[PDB]
């Protein structure tokens, strides 16, 4: 039920947070690129 | 009100999954560009 | 409690549009890169 959305959004925000740092990786990887 | 919130949360993680997708895409491209 | 939760979805679903944004940046890169 309250918990069991509660469960969920957990899940989304940790999966939300593993795709952020993938994407600040990428991020890097085009800055590498440009200063060298 | 409870489904209101249930319907919120299916709509996001699907577009969480749609942008994984895209994300997944541009690390095989770095991929395909540093072993090609 | 209802709010709570309505409070960390509108949280979430920001950060998620932010990093959206951030993803069509880098597949805008590619394309720049793909024809020139
Ligand atoms: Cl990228
Ligand atoms: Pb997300
Ligand atoms: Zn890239
Ligand atoms: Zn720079
Ligand atoms: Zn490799
Ligand atoms: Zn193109």
């Amino acid at each position: 039920e309250w918990e069991a959305l509660e469960k969920k959004l957990a899940a989304l925000e940790s999966k939300c947070q593993a795709l952020e740092k993938k994407l600040q990786a990428l991020e890097k990887k085009h800055e590498a690129l440009e200063h060298g």
